[PDB]
């Protein structure tokens, strides 16, 4: 029934999108002009980076005004004409609400820091991973950066302010927050200063103060952790909290089975996934804005997975390997649409990267994480759509190398070209949409002879899917006990081509091609 | 076995692959200059397109010396050079050598154009040369009819003069001496004419052929004759000659080619073996010439007119795309950009029993441009990198002999050898790996053929057995998963096995119906242990 359910979401950030005005810098005027391409693409909703206000010390998840539009992204009006187009095509959109912390530049932290008074201010942050504070003589409490004052979460003027900043946004429209830091909000004294019970109880009254006031709207869980921790978080059917939480784990896991040619650990994360309240979606992806994380594998895991995905030590960074998808996948279409079938085919709502629908490079060239965010790719045109703006110029440089270059990989060729990327993503999602079983059904793995093939079933509302996909860069033979489906006949969800029927004890053989997948119905 | 057998042959025109001197059109110089692009990407033996002078009023097959170069394409200093640069890198050169007529600019005809007599009195020699009388176009200068089989400017030459016989003899030798390994050897059904005869494959063409084979192997052994010759494989097979009387070493198998394009669409794999399984058996030394496109239209000559109907609503949906009775398409557009039917046909090309003919460009998916007139747009210039003509000349795209295409799908700029020299999984490099695997196992070249009986018409199956090398190969015609019960009873006790990364299938047991589904496309290359 809900929205967020069924959603396709997708990742952008405003300024690297697309420059409306010249200056090299993405703004939601540009952004508004390339609706209908997000719309055709398929997508439902629009999860935007953070657009607020701010010296980008963190890349802007240091918010220095919560009702703000950062000046070099637009003005408010902006914003609210780029909500009205993307509600007139069929499109939600959600932005980060970022809970635990806000720059040093906040007006908060300025009145902040002069003393107890002259002052309500004071008491909004933490004082006496602390840092002396010039000019109020004193400590104060940073979970995270020396310019990102954790807030003090005990006075509940700032559970209100908190509270009054959702509001702001709602009210102008935005359909939902993917809420960030939510575990660091309170503290106690000789404990983990994480998942303490108080800051649950924050959450469960802000997600029922927009339960009353604005229903329809989606609370997403930013929080770094395994499902079996993070189910804290969707609260129960009577203290709701979060709409939805991640599922991380599953990420790397898909990357690693395609190199082992061994899908058994997509199987131990995925069949062990906890139960969660009937309003409760997991969410997942192949890539975001950071590196490929590898904290939630073993050691000898994250070795493997260097071995095989980071050959170069500059695509190594913090605890992971910061290329896109399309590199890593040495840029085979094959692999490319393999793992794109996987993860629409998992239970979850699947967030897709901007670019990776064209197949996108990286720019190792830039420092730190800069590399997967550099400006979209429109056409082969000067900055490859990008802006009037030569490549010197813009926010991050248009990649120009002779694979991944805007020259080759462009949104104005695939949407020529019958068969590219573009046009197979925007079917694939299309196919998604007309069968539910992806969205609601449940999830059942089933024996293949064959660690390489990964077979699983969606049900939902008397229909089943059969989705068989191979992860060897070579033919492969399985047997898949299909038993509870003897009497059945697995057809082709593209172009309805029926297979052999079910029969006998109904163990099914099959060969697949290289990366095949199989998308299938049951009836 | 001869090399002609397991020769993987390519196709390139002179004035198209690249330009050495920045004046716009192609050369030898040029093409000296890409010859280790050549060489990597694993062909054998270059074809090259019809190099000789002439006033190109039929692409340059209307010859106006045979002993001569172009002179927009170099000099004979050149070729020599290109030759002896070539067959360093280990690749064998072959080019067309046109029989049946010459140009009218050719001195040749410009002498027999004297009538029988010279002014001075002289006896005209070359008068007859070509055939006279009272398809006849009528000379201004001689007061006679000309013989003609295909353009007022094409006069035909009479084989009945033994010194027209020897002319060609030389034409050969010349170029054999120069090192070439062999020749296409142009328009050859049409040499001799009778009274009351059809004037095609009359037996005394056949003996001029027989000699002109048996002087070759004599006096050059080791060259490949190919025959040019339009027909069906049963009535081609007469251009072999006998094991005791050799005519022709290669002859194409033309029919198969419009059904390899026309089961894709149909996804019915029949006409395929049908004429695979129904060709005719030839001669200890012979081989047969296969290919999916070439310098001219996609020919429609030889299927029905149903097919042919089929053909142009499924394949030349614009009307600008046909011409003559064909379609005026490269391969790439032909199956819509789409690198799965792209691989798929090559892969069933490259798994056939023939010598396969690659033609230049397809190795990196190159478009057309229909706005050029009469196939002109599939002989675009090769797109080499994203520089300045794609880096076929230095001179600006509007200056080149035809522009190189810049379209946003096929433009240089997205479709170039740099690029894809440079991508881990460009069509380039897939082509040559494919063409790995095939040189990898000599039952490609040199075995049998059996076809398999599967359940199913989109799925094709196929053997290729030699030297106790047994090879399965199967391929999905169909746009989505298919099923089928391959007929593998011979191979009981025998487990198919991946020709790539040597992955074992299941074993074949009990009556050996051995089941498999395939996805879209998907092509199966095993070997059988
Ligand atoms: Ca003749
Ligand atoms: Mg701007
Ligand atoms: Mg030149």
């Amino acid at each position: 029934p809900e929205w967020y359910k069924s959603a396709v979401f997708y990742e952008l950030s405003v300024r690297t999108f697309q420059d409306g005005n010249g200056d090299g810098k993405g703004d939601f005027p540009g952004l508004t002009s390339r609706l209908d391409y997000l719309k055709n693409l398929g997508v439902d909703c629009l999860w935007l980076l953070p657009w607020f206000p701010s010296p980008l010390r963190d890349d802007g998840y240091d918010v220095a005004d919560y009702r703000g539009i950062h000046p070099d992204l637009g003005t408010l009006d902006d914003f609210k004409v780029f909500l009205r187009e993307a509600h007139a095509r069929g499109l939600w959109v959600i932005g980060d609400l970022v809970t635990n912390h806000t720059s040093s530049d906040h007006p908060w932290f300025q009145a902040a820091r002069r003393g107890p008074t002259l002052n309500e201010y004071h008491d909004y942050y933490v004082w006496s991973n602390w840092t002396l504070d010039e000019q109020a003589g004193k400590y104060y409490w940073h979970r995270f950066f020396a310019s990102q004052p954790d807030l003090n979460y005990d006075n509940p003027k700032v559970v209100e302010e908190l509270h009054g900043a959702a509001r702001f946004w709602l009210d102008l429209g935005l359909d939902g927050f993917r809420v960030d830091a939510v575990p660091y909000l309170i503290e106690r004294e000789g404990t983990s200063c994480e998942n303490l019970p108080e800051t649950h109880e924050i959450l469960k009254g802000f997600r029922a103060m927009v339960d009353r006031e604005y229903p329809g709207r989606l609370l997403l869980a930013e929080a770094f952790q395994w499902p079996e921790e993070v189910v804290e978080y969707f609260g129960t059917e009577a203290e709701p909290e979060f709409h939805m939480c991640f599922n991380f784990p599953v990420m790397p896991r898909l990357y690693m089975s395609l190199k082992r040619e061994d899908t058994s650990s997509i199987r131990e994360i995925m069949g062990r996934l906890p139960k969660i309240p009937s309003f409760g979606q997991w969410c997942i992806f192949l890539r975001n804005h950071d590196e490929l994380t590898l904290e939630m594998v073993t050691d000898d895991e994250r070795a493997f997975m260097y071995a095989a995905y980071a050959p170069d030590a500059r695509m190594k960074i913090n605890v992971g390997i910061r290329r896109r998808l399309a590199p890593l996948l040495d840029n085979d279409r094959r692999r490319i649409e393999l793992l794109n079938t996987v993860l629409l085919a998992l239970p979850g709502s699947p967030v897709l990267y901007y670019g990776d629908e064209i197949g996108m490079g990286d720019d190792l060239g830039l420092p730190d994480r800069n590399g997967v965010r550099t400006p979209m790719q429109w056409n082969a045109g000067t900055s490859g759509g990008f802006s009037t703006a030569q490549p010197s110029d813009c926010f991050f440089p248009p990649i120009q190398d002779p694979v991944y270059g805007f020259g080759r990989v462009n949104v104005q060729s695939q949407l020529q070209d019958p068969s590219s990327l573009l046009k197979w993503t925007a079917r694939q999602l299309e196919l998604r949409r007309a069968h539910p079983a992806f969205a609601h059904g449940d999830l059942t793995f089933i024996e293949t002879g064959n660690p390489a093939i990964l077979a699983f079933t969606r049900q939902y509302d008397g229909e089943t899917l059969l989705i068989v996909s191979n992860f060897a860069g070579n033919a492969q033979a399985g047997l898949l006990d299909l038993a509870p489906f003897v009497g059945r006949a697995p057809v082709t969800l593209s172009g309805a081509s029926p297979l052999p029927v079910v029969t006998g004890n109904g163990q099914y053989p099959v060969v697949m091609g290289k990366y095949d997948y199989y998308w299938l119905r049951l009836n």
